[PDB]
């Protein structure tokens, strides 16, 4: 799989409390100026917002949910792995390396699909980060208890 990037004017973001959660590879100058936390190994960055967001972070162990696929302009039901340490090929965004806290699924993804939200009954689970060959990989956020406190 490889890191996908984002095509189109859609946010690719979770807005919870006074945080914005994005793929690290899509973080803006404003994100880095308002940095709270980032981890390259997870492809995650969190910045601070003035506006209150409405997202709820799931605190479950669900392995089924629904994600948004930008390339197909559709939501899909999906079955995804536990957060895992997966090998990710080189791209414009990272050299080849192991990416942690990544959940793999059989599901459509193309370049430009990063930032699509994965959600379950409990709330937001994660965001598309990687994919290829009929697989999609989601960066989990559910372990970050300080997002929703
Ligand atoms: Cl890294
Ligand atoms: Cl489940
Ligand atoms: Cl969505
Ligand atoms: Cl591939
Ligand atoms: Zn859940």
């Amino acid at each position: 799989i490889t890191t996908l990037g984002k095509f189109g004017q859609q946010s690719g973001a979770i807005y919870v409390g006074n945080f914005r959660v994005v793929n690290r590879h899509l973080a803006t100058h404003n994100d880095w100026a308002n940095l709270v936390w980032e981890d390259s190994s997870r492809d995650l960055l969190v910045s601070s917002t003035t506006a209150q967001g409405c997202d709820t972070i799931a605190r479950c162990n669900c392995q089924t949910g629904v994600y948004y696929c930008n390339s197909m302009r559709k939501h899909y039901p999906v079955s995804f792995s536990k957060p895992s340490l997966i090998f990710v090929e080189a791209s414009e965004y990272y050299p080849a390396r192991y990416q942690s806290h990544l959940m793999l699924a059989v599901g459509h993804s193309e370049p430009g699909d990063a930032g699509g939200i994965l959600r379950c009954q409990h709330g937001v689970v994660g965001i598309v980060s990687t994919g290829g060959n009929g697989l999609v990989g989601f960066a989990d956020v559910r372990d970050l208890l300080w997002l929703d406190d």
